[PDB]
This record gives structure tokens, sequence and C-alpha cells, in this order.
């Protein structure tokens, strides 16, 4: 699977990427962030979505 | 995009499907049978991971 990662640093915690692909990011229950727990878990095109659903835009591609 | 779905009829409700994609499947707890909850809750390699895995080879391809 192409790599992604949240930058936890910028998320706002909205959870829509929890919502959209559920089997790929979870909720840190106590940083409040939320983190990729399988980068398989969700097609690449559902990916894609909650990340451009990401209303700060935090979960990016790493090619690099 | 993918369709794949879980032939109830054979499902023995082992739940390594949704152990392994639980994006995709999950058990319907009333008849406790596995079934596909989003056809993109995986990535492909994902998918083939639990229809591999199925011991009564009952998750298949639309087309089959
Ligand atoms: S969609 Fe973005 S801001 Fe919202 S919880 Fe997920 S990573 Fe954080
Ligand atoms: S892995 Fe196969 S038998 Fe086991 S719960 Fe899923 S569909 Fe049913």
């Amino acid at each position: 699977a192409r790599k992604f990662y949240v930058d936890q640093d910028e998320c706002i915690a909205c959870e829509s990427c929890v919502e959209i692909a559920p089997g790929a990011f979870a909720m840190d229950p106590e940083i409040e962030k939320a983190y990729v727990k399988d980068v398989e878990g969700a097609s690449q095109e559902e990916v894609e979505e909650a990340m451009d659903t990401c209303p700060v835009q935090c979960i990016h591609w790493e090619d690099e």
C-alpha cells in the first residue's frame, strides 16, 4: 500500500477519518489524536477520501 | 470498484476475516455469520489475506 500517516501535531480530533476508514484509522484514547492503525486497512480510494476530507489536511502520503 | 461477499450458507463463524480486515467485514450478531460491510474497507491485498484464510472458502469475488 502506498504509505500514509497522520501529522498528529496538527490533528483537530474531528473523527471524520475514523468514520470514513475505520479499518485504517483509530483515535488514541489518551492523546486525542487520530493515528494509522493499519496501512492496509482501507483501499487506496477510501484513504484518499479520508485525506481529502481532513479539515486540517494532516494525513500525508509518504513516498518520500 | 471491487465486489466480494460472504456466502453465508457456508460460513462457520470462525471470525478470521473480521480479525484480518475489520473495516471490510463484520459479524451479523443475529445469525452469527460474517458479511461485507464495506467493499472499499480493506486494500485488495488485505481482502486476499481474508479470502485465502477463510477455512471454508466462502468469501467470493463477484463473477467467480
Ligand atoms: S480527519 Fe484529520 S483532523 Fe480529523 S481526526 Fe482524522 S487526522 Fe485528525
Ligand atoms: S473467515 Fe470465512 S468462515 Fe470465518 S467468519 Fe469469515 S467468512 Fe465465515
